Order: C-alpha cells, then structure tokens, then sequence
C-alpha cells in the first residue's frame, strides 16, 4: 500500500537535502513531499520576515492541511525539523501514521517547547558550532536569533560522512536560519493527548557529530519512541551519507 512520506529538513537546510532519499522512496512505489520551510531552501520568504515558529513551519502545515480525508502521512523530521513534526502532530494527530525523528530532538509533551533546547545547550559545549555565526534580528524589544552554518562546521560536524559534492551543495545552498527560541518560549507546549497520541519512531545516526548519538539516545530514553532504528555510519545528514539505509529504515518503520 502506497505511503505518503513528508520529509522535513533541519535548520539552515532545505528540501534539497532529500534529493537522494526522495527518488529512492519513489522507486519503492511511495509518494513523497519534501517541503522547504519558510525562508529555507528556495522558499521565497526572507528569514528577517519570519519571527514565529508557526510561520517558519507553515509550508509543512499547508501540506498537513491538504492531506485528504481518508489518508495519512508518514513524517520524517531531520534535526530542527523534529519541532515542526511536533507542531504537525499536535495539530493533525489523526493525519499522521507515524512521526519519524532522525538526528532530531523529539519534543516532550511533558515539558515546554524550549525544553529540548535548554537541554541541548546544557549538555553541549558553547563552541560546538565552530565557525557558524549568530546574530539577532526582528523586534529589538524581543529579538529573534538567526544563524548561518560555518563551512568547517558543515564539513566536520554535519557532512563528514557525505561526499564532497554533497558538502559543496550544502555550501552553495545553506541559508540563515533561526531556532525561534524566544517565540518557542511563549508557545503553548504540545500535549500528550494530541502530539502524544501519534506513533513516534527514531532513526539513530551513530556518527552524527552535530547531535551526538548519546544525546539522540537520551531523547529516546527520556521521551520514548514506539520504534527505533540505527544507521551505524550516518553522520548528521543521514539522508545524504546513508540514503539507502534511511530509505530502508523508513519503509521498515512504516510498513
């Protein structure tokens, strides 16, 4: 039976990361929507006009709003894409057969939206992002924070198991992004009733140097998932370093 995978990229990246995974899932007979979130990929918005996490996630929500009455989707969220999964799961829990997180913080409906970030930024050193750079933007009375990935950070910490071509593509395509911390600090947390009704799966990427496996495991341990798979030699960009494995894990989880 044909599944519809909605793939959601992490911060500063775009739908294009899925360019290897998407045709694989399609050759398996499945439908795939790879979404650019707002001001990501070639989405035509600018980051300095995106101030809320809901606005950032809107292209995903639009895909969710368009799932027909008798269909569901399988979501796959990479990295920060996992937060947009949570929003999709809180909003349209009945529309999702399983929400798959990969190298992603899985929201915990027991805690605030910022909790996984508060956690990340307690367990991880302050210089972890190397040559990446941050700057504020938006309302001076309540500024957003944007970031740009450094090419050493990308090379060493995100794409180190990927081809040079994929890293090249990332250097050519990465755009400023934001984690919307201060907007997330004022959201409405997800609920166990809604977000928590949705089957969760985790795909571990064991060589992820950006979101290390021990931290992936901590999210799975503390939050829980119904299915877990591991890709031993996936880096942070498992859909580019190990697209076939991601495709097998996904079909496994979904079928």
């Amino acid at each position: 039976q044909q599944k519809h995978f909605v793939l959601v990229h992490g911060g500063c990246l775009g739908a294009w990361i899925w360019y290897k995974l998407k045709p694989l899932l399609e050759s398996a007979g499945h439908k795939v929507t790879a979404v650019d979130l707002s001001a990501a990929g070639i989405n035509p918005r600018r980051l300095d006009e995106i101030h809320t996490f809901r606005d950032y996630s809107e292209p995903l929500m639009e895909v969710m709003a368009s799932i027909p009455p008798d269909e569901k989707v399988v979501l796959l969220g990479h990295s920060f894409g996992g937060m947009s999964l949570g929003l999709a799961m809180e909003t349209y829990p009945e529309k999702i057969s399983v929400a798959v997180f990969m190298s992603a913080m899985m929201p915990d409906p027991n805690h605030s939206l910022t909790y996984p970030f508060e956690k990340y930024n307690e367990k991880c050193p302050a210089d972890m992002m190397l040559d990446s750079q941050f700057s504020t933007y938006g309302n001076p009375e309540n500024p957003g924070m944007s970031m740009i990935l450094g090419p050493q950070f990308m090379a060493l910490k995100m794409f180190q198991n990927c081809s040079v071509e994929d890293l090249e593509l990332a250097k050519m395509l990465t755009r400023p992004g934001s984690l919307f911390f201060q907007d997330l600090a004022k959201a409405k947390k997800f609920s166990t009733e809604r977000y928590g009704s949705v089957k969760r799966a985790y795909i571990f990427c064991n060589e992820d140097k950006s979101f290390p496996v021990e931290f992936q495991k901590w999210f799975v341990e503390s939050v829980g998932a119904d299915k877990v798979k591991e890709i031993k030699e996936a880096d942070h960009m498992g859909m580019l370093s190990q697209p076939r494995e991601v495709c097998k894990c996904l079909l496994d989880i979904s079928d």
